[PDB]
């Protein structure tokens, strides 16, 4: 309730290009979002953006298994978006996104790369966005907007 959307994302992949264009649109709609993991149970859709690097944040990987824990146990709508990487890879961890998420389990328990591994594979099959079937960056996230938006009544 606090917030109406929590934004998940590789801020060295989006932040300064594709977010700021999202961001922009929610405030136009005054859709309240915070600003960069307590936060997460705290807002009402999540916003995941997948890009090639989000495997590679383990902050990322952590947000998307509180994300998928709101989802489960407080109605928590999540929306992924893919932004230049294969949806699939994603969901099964292969490809370019694989590699990277293998890289950056390497130092890490394989408990919490389980828990990582079944958030992504649960997130990814969601309804959302994926730019490869989207004329635009600028149609996607105009018709992202206008969702959340809707979401908000509820």
């Amino acid at each position: 309730r606090r917030y109406d959307v929590f934004p998940s994302f590789r801020g060295e992949d989006v932040r300064d290009s594709f977010l700021s264009h999202l961001l922009k649109e929610l405030r136009g709609k005054a859709i309240t979002f915070i600003d960069d993991l307590s936060a997460i149970k705290e807002s009402r859709i999540a916003i995941v953006i997948f890009s090639k690097n989000y495997a590679s944040s383990t902050w990322c990987l952590n947000e998307l298994v509180e994300i998928h824990k709101c989802y489960t146990n407080l109605n928590q709508m999540v929306i992924p978006i893919f932004f230049h990487v294969d949806a699939s890879e994603v969901k099964k961890q292969t490809g370019e996104f694989g590699k990277v998420f293998e890289e950056t389990c390497k130092a890490k328990s394989e408990d919490e790369k389980q828990s990582w591994k079944q958030a992504l594979a649960a997130v990814a099959v969601m309804a959302g966005y994926d730019l490869r079937k989207w004329p635009s960056e600028a149609a996607m996230i105009e018709e992202l907007a206008e969702d959340v938006l809707r979401k908000t009544m509820t």
